[PDB]
């Protein structure tokens, strides 16, 4: 409350770490069905579908212009990425399970980053 906080938490190297994080996402070898936006003239019912659309270049981009105000926001958005793939992607195709395995591997990398 007013003139009562907590321990001040180093959040100075977050921007870098959460960098770092995103390249090894960049760099996994299922990150394919992720690494750009979903082309929406291409991919019928993805417009209309998916309110908001989310890709590893666009958090790239907004990481890289100071559009993350805090560690919780760029997590919130890689989630989002996975949870668009869960919503038109069958888990029993390439791309559904290329979205689970990467949700793990950014889960562990967070909890291992951060918590």
């Amino acid at each position: 409350s007013m003139s009562v906080k907590k321990p001040k938490r180093d959040d100075s190297k977050d921007l870098a770490l959460c960098s770092m994080i995103l390249t090894e996402m960049e760099t996994h070898e299922d990150a394919w069905p992720f690494l750009l936006p979903v082309n929406l003239k291409l991919v019928p019912g993805y417009k209309k579908v998916i309110k908001k659309p989310m890709d590893f270049s666009t958090i790239r981009e907004k990481l890289s212009s100071g559009q993350y105000p805090n560690l919780e926001t760029f997590a919130l958005d890689v989630r989002l990425v996975f949870d668009n793939c869960e919503t038109f992607n069958e888990d029993d195709s390439d791309i559904g399970r290329a979205g689970h395995n990467m949700r793990k591997y950014f889960e562990k990398k967070w909890t291992d980053t951060f918590k």
